[PDB]
C-alpha cells in the first residue's frame, strides 16, 4: 500500500526529515492552482504544550455535531499515518497512498520538505471536510501551516532563545480571530500587543475549570490530560458555533491519543510525555494496571525538569533503564546518572525487555519511537 517503488514510504525517504520561507508559499500557490482551494474552515493550533489534546478535543466535539473534520498533528509515535485523524479515526493506508499518488506527479511535491509534503497530504485528505484542525510544526512564523488561510487560531501554553523571542515567532502569524490559553505574563502581554497592532480579536481563556469539564475528566479517569486543554477546546468550539447551545460534554467520548498512556503489550506501557502532570497520571495508571513496582525506560531533553518527574515516579519504580540517545538536546548521560543517584534509584543502560518484568517507556516522542524501533527488530 504505502510501500513499493512509487509508494509514499519511498517518497518520504527522499526527504530526510532534517530553510526558505518563500518555498512553501510558492508550493502552496501551485497546489491550489493544480488542485483546489480548500473550503473547510481551518483552525491553526499553535503553542508549546497541549497542542495534541487541545486539537483532538476540539476535533471530537466538532465530529459530535456530525461535522467532517481532519486533525493534522506531528510528529508520530509508531506510524506516519497517525498524523492524519480523519472523520473519527486514523486515516486508512490506502486513502493516504491515493492522496500521495495524486500529488507526487507535480514538481511542487518534489520541492517539498518532509513536513511540507505532510501538510499537502493533510489538505488533500481534508478536501471534503467541514473543518481542518491544523497543528503547527517547528517552522515558527515561517511554518508551512502558516500558508493556509485560517478561520481561527488557538494558542496553547507557550514555553521554552528567550521566552519573549519564542512568543514573538508563534504569535506574529495570528489572524483576525484567536483563542489564547492561560499563558505566562510576558507572553500574554506580547499577544495583546500584536492583536492590537493587527486589529485582531483575542479571546482570553479564563484560568478556570468548569464543573462539566471536571465531571468529564473524573468520569473517564483522564488525569493524563490537563483539564484546561479541554476548556480551551470548548471555547474554540463555542467560538466556531456560537448558536450551538447543547450540553456537548455529556456525550463526549473519552479522549484517547496514540502514544499517551498506551499499553503496547501486556508488560509495556508507553507515553511520549515529560511533565509532572503526566508523570503523576502515569504513576496512577501504573498502580491500576500493574499494582506493583515496575521498571522505567527513560531519557529526556536538557530543558526538562527530570529531577521532579523521576521523584514523582519513584514510588512505583524499582529501576531505571536509560535509553541511550545521542541526539543533541538530550540530557547528558552523567548528569542524568547524578539525578538518579540523588533520588536513590537503581539504574543501568537499556538493552532488552524481559517478559517477566513490566515497563513504562517515557520521556519524549523520541524516546518512545526509538524504543519502538529496537523493540520491533526484537
Amino acid at each position: 500500500p504505502l510501500n513499493g517503488l512509487n509508494g509514499l514510504k519511498a517518497f518520504l525517504e527522499t526527504k530526510p526529515k532534517e530553510f526558505d520561507p518563500s518555498r512553501f508559499i510558492q508550493i502552496y500557490k501551485d497546489f491550489k492552482n493544480a488542485f483546489f482551494e480548500i473550503q473547510a474552515k481551518v483552525i491553526h493550533v499553535v503553542g508549546t504544550n497541549g497542542k495534541g489534546s487541545t486539537g483532538r478535543f476540539l476535533t471530537l466535539l466538532l465530529a459530535d455535531q456530525n461535522f467532517k473534520v481532519l486533525h493534522f498533528t506531528s510528529p508520530h509515535v509508531f506510524e506516519f499515518r497517525e498524523r492524519f485523524f480523519l472523520n473519527g479515526s486514523v486515516v486508512g493506508e490506502s486513502v493516504l497512498e491515493n492522496a500521495h499518488q495524486q500529488l507526487q506527479s507535480h514538481a511542487f511535491s518534489s520541492a517539498c520538505s518532509y513536513f511540507e509534503y505532510a501538510t499537502l497530504l493533510a489538505v488533500m485528505l481534508a478536501k471534503d471536510c467541514d473543518y481542518l484542525v491544523l497543528e503547527a510544526g517547528l517552522g515558527g512564523e515561517f511554518d508551512s501551516t502558516n500558508a493556509l488561510k485560517k478561520t481561527l487560531s488557538v494558542f496553547t501554553p507557550i514555553d521554552y532563545d528567550s521566552l519573549e523571542s519564542i512568543a514573538q515567532t508563534k504569535l506574529k502569524a495570528m489572524g483576525s480571530l484567536s483563542i489564547i490559553a492561560p499563558q505566562q505574563e510576558l507572553v500574554l502581554n506580547a499577544a495583546q500587543k500584536i492583536a492590537k497592532e493587527k486589529h485582531a480579536k483575542l479571546i482570553v481563556v479564563q484560568n478556570e475549570i468548569s464543573k462539566g469539564v471536571r465531571d468529564y475528566i473524573e468520569r473517564y479517569h483522564l488525569a493524563r490530560f490537563l483539564a484546561m486543554n479541554l476548556e480551551v477546546a470548548l471555547k474554540a468550539f463555542e467560538t466556531l458555533l456560537p448558536c450551538n447551545k447543547q450540553e456537548v460534554l455529556k456525550n463526549l467520548k473519552p479522549l484517547n491519543l496514540i502514544g499517551r498512556c498506551e499499553l503496547l503489550s501486556p508488560n509495556i506501557l508507553i507515553d511520549v510525555g515529560h511533565n509532572p502532570h503526566s508523570a503523576k497520571a502515569l504513576k496512577e495508571e501504573i498502580k491500576r494496571i500493574f499494582n506493583a513496582k515496575i521498571i522505567l525506560i527513560y531519557n529526556c531533553y536538557q530543558d526538562k525538569d527530570a529531577f521532579l518527574v523521576l521523584e514523582i515516579l519513584k514510588p512505583v519504580i524499582k529501576k531505571v533503564l536509560i535509553l541511550e540517545l545521542h541526539e543533541e538536546r538530550v540530557i547528558k548521560l552523567e548528569k542524568l546518572k547524578g539525578i538518579l543517584e540523588t533520588l536513590g534509584l537503581e539504574y543501568a543502560l537499556f538493552e532488552d525487555v524481559e517478559e517477566n518484568e513490566n515497563y513504562l517507556v517515557y520521556g519524549s516522542f523520541l524516546v518512545a519511537n526509538a524504543f519502538y524501533k529496537r523493540y520491533q527488530e526484537k
